[PDB]
């Protein structure tokens, strides 16, 4: 229909992007201004007027994008399933969920990062490097869990505070592992009653900063990449060779064309 | 003109520069040693004076500057308007701006950043990264406002010190952030009123230092790109490619001279 | 042997592979329990009965690739001898060595990073990542000796807690270099009785801190690199010429083929 | 001669170096045991005696090279000038230098550096790196050196024990650079007494970990190519071309290359 077709290019116009950034920044800054309870009454009735009147409009641009898409065009997009989600738990009561409260509003600023495309693209590219970074993720996990079952055993006795029990035990290592008071205000106090403790934790220290690194590492280098590689494919619209396997394949090439310029010589000397 | 023409190569002189430079040196030293409070008024009133003969001899080389380039010239460059804009304000009597003090006389020594060359090269570096890491951090902007205002509607009532207003809990977030005391200091208090604030703070302290540091990392490596990319131009004059677009064309130049190469022997072999 | 080939891809198969990791979980599972000094005897003596019984299922897996690929073939593997001393060694009556107990049952769990071939990857490339970070390794194994004799001679007689003798510096030295409380804890409360004990300890701090960094990047970049080059490998099947070697090479065989270009030229003008 | 002959020959030798190595690792370790003064008489003078037989060796060795390469030769190698300093500083009667004491006899370790060839090829490496970090090191000075003054000027009345002078403020500067108690110890009490301190604290902080870290990244990569191409040029002879050169030219040889062949067939299509 024609009614699908104009609503599509007014959904996919700047200004149009515009209002809606506009709109986020507007309910982020009354829900900012909510945490002030110094506030009068009229101006706390006031401020959850204007949050209702940006959750509606939200509504409405949904909807919007609902109809001129479809539905199986619509959910079709993460961006727009989580644009979706961010508006549509906002109109709940009180689901069947181990959840305390939905007084997370705020999570409505999250909608800048999908609404500004250069902060999507951004995104994105984190989003696409976790899978490639999941077995060093993997192998901390481990990590951690041998040291939380080995601390709580060696000392949740002595010391029941910090491990006191698995719990317990991971929070601490948790410090450690970011360096956070791990000697002055842990392993110098278990080393009174444990005179060997630096046996259990500077090896801790030093193979999980090791495996964090590479895991950060890890992320920040696939992500720099595959965000480039994703622009000269909107760009040009043809597929990019990851760096990596172009690379990987350098080597090969260079001497097929090495072997290729030498068997034309070899054709040209005898004529 | 004659005067124009002179000045400007004695303006272009290394042992101009190298007077500039000490005049600097001479200023900074100054600066620092009155700071020294148990000097005699003698001694006060000596150095004020050394620190005005500093400030007027930039004031002439400034003018020669803008009498030998014109002001449509000099003001063409970032580093004179800064070099400008240095000496200009030292000779101002209360201007209309919310400033305490201008008392940071100390500030002329960045002119040894602008003065020195190689400096003037790596600072350059540095501002031409920040627009292609500006994205990022816009979400880390995004990702502690979301924090703050859920750290002051959690914990500002029962630990208002830290968490008292959102100007506080964005201090007490970049302080958790930088891994300084956030356990001991911050969160172990905390968990004894709240007992799952780790749910909030472990996770906080993996987002914001995962973003940092990609942050951090896009400077870094761009800068040191656009450095020698930058060398590259100074020293041929022809436009340098820089090496991502070098990098993401590599597949395909191969490809294209693998395929110019076969092609060149169908037409050598039959003949 | 029929017997030993029907085994073989019993054990070569997926759904081995995933009874032999539920078994690794459930096992750790059950130590992670046995942590719980709330327990009832019950509970406790019925926890140390499915330790045997995985246990016991790990000697059954053991025993049945000892088998089907003999004594010389299983430990020509790395990653069995590891499979198996991990067995083995849960078989003893007080070995002769210099341990307190082997009471270690959650490393148990380290075979799920064998038993994993994602993660069996990942260890894999850190591990041959160490030959070639061997030399800075020693270097900050030397730096670290110099400074804690230095700081023995110069502090242990007036500070004894932190620097009493060379195994008590060695620690402290640690703490310093994972600047853990480094100047409120320690250089502070040393400067009261030493002046310039900073020209000391700033120094070590910048040069343990340069190292370790080159330590820990020199293994993260080898190891990545490593990785993607024994992926290809398994892929292809051909040898992948490292990366290091095809860049030093990159410049020579493009001047290689500019010549070879040009002098098939020279033939083809004069003709 | 045959003496000068066969001496440089039995230097040159992997056993000569090993005995080197051994006297080097025996001193080190007795002036180990030498920092343990609850030893008796007889064992102290036991082991100074050990001292000054490996100091002798050292007078023996560092000889046989003077004579054998000569003074001109011998004193052309920077590895060898240490290796003399070295000994040649442990023979001095109190030299006319503002020195406390030459009682760092433990700076003998540091010759297994340059003894060993891997090590001292790995300290070279980050020794060339120096040069091409020294616009950012001196980037670095100035900024800390303006933090030092601003801080004293604004802080020093109130906070004298940290921003007392000048020379205590570029200590506490360096601290709050290692996010050392930087909020918790030092701004968080600045600010009760200056509630706006962070204003210029935060940015001191941003801004000096991202030099310091351009300034690491600068020496780690840069150290680690620089050796790579040494060991190309000690395995090939040949000299090798650096890889930033190598990439900044690839561009430009591969469309010079790609005319190259298009011009070839343009004469091979018209024949
Ligand atoms: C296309 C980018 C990419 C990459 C990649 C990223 C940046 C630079 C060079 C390659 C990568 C490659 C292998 C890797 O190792 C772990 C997982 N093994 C498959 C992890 C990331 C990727 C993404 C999704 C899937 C497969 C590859
Ligand atoms: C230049 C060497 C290099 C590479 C590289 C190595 C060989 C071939 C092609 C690329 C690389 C790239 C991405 C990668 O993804 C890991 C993702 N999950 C661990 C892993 C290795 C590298 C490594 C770290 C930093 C900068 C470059
Ligand atoms: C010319 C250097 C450069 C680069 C660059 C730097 C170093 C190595 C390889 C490329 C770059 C590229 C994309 C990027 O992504 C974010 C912004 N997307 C446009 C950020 C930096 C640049 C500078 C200004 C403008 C456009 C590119
Ligand atoms: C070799 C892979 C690589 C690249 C790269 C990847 C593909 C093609 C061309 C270059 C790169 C370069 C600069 C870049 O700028 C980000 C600026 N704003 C996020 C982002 C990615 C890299 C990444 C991190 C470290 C060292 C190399
Ligand atoms: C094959 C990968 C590899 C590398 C390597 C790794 C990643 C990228 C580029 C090269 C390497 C190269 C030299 C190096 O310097 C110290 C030791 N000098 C021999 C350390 C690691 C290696 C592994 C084992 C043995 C020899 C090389
Ligand atoms: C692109 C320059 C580069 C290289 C590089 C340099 C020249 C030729 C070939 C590769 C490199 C690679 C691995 C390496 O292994 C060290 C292992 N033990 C210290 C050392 C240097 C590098 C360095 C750090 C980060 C990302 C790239
Ligand atoms: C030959 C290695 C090298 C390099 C270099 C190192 C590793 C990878 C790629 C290049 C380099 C290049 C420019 C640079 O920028 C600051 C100083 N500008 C001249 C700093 C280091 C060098 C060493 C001494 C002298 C000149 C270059
Ligand atoms: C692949 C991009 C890259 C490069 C690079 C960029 C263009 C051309 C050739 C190499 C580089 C290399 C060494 C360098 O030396 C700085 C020394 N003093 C600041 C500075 C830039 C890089 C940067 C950081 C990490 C890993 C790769
Ligand atoms: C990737 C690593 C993941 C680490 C996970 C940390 C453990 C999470 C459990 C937890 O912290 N608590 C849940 C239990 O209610 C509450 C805490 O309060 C408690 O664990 C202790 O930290 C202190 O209360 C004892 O001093
Ligand atoms: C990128 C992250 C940016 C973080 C910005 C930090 C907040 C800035 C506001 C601020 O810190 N103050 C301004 C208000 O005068 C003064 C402080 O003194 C106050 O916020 C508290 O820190 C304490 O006084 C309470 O214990
Ligand atoms: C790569 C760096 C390796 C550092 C190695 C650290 C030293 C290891 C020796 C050690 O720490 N102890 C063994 C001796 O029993 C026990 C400690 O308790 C003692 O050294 C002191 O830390 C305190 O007890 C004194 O305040
Ligand atoms: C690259 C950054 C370089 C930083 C340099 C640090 C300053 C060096 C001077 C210095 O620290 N002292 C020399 C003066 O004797 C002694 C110290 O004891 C004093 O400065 C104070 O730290 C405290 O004593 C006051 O609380
Ligand atoms: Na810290
Ligand atoms: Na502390
Ligand atoms: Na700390």
């Amino acid at each position: 229909s024609h009614m699908s077709r104009k609503i599509r290019d007014l959904i996919e116009s700047k200004r149009f992007q515009n209002v809606i950034t506009a709109i986020i920044v507007l309910n982020g800054a009354v829900l900012g201004l909510l945490t002030d309870t110094t506030l009068s009454a009229s101006s706390q009735n006031l401020l959850e007027r204007v949050d209702q009147l940006c959750l509606t409009i939200f509504i409405v641009e949904i909807s919007l994008k609902i109809y001129a898409y479809g539905v199986r065009g619509f959910f079709r997009s993460g961006w727009n399933l989580f644009d979706f989600v961010i508006v549509a738990i906002a109109l709940m009561p009180a689901q069947g969920s181990l959840s305390v409260l939905r007084t997370f509003r705020i999570f409505r600023v999250m909608r800048l990062v999908s609404v500004i495309p250069t902060m999507r693209r951004v995104v994105q590219g984190m989003l696409l490097a976790l899978p490639g970074v999941g077995s060093v993720a993997a192998l901390l996990t481990v990590v951690f869990y041998i040291a939380a079952v080995m601390a709580t055993n060696l000392y949740g006795a002595t010391f029941p505070e910090w491990f006191g029990d698995l719990s317990k035990s991971l929070y601490t290592l948790f410090q450690v592992m970011t360096l956070e008071s791990w000697s002055m205000g842990i392993v110098r106090p278990v080393m009174n009653v444990h005179p060997n403790a630096w046996v259990f934790f500077i090896p801790f220290i030093m193979l999980t900063t090791l495996t964090v690194l590479n895991l950060f590492i890890g992320i920040i280098v696939d992500a720099m990449a595959i965000t480039k590689e994703q622009e000269e494919e909107a760009k040009t619209g043809h597929h990019q060779e990851p760096i990596s396997q172009t690379l990987l394949h350098l080597g090969d090439r260079l001497d097929r064309i090495e072997k290729q310029l030498a068997q034309n010589n070899e054709l040209l000397q005898r004529q």
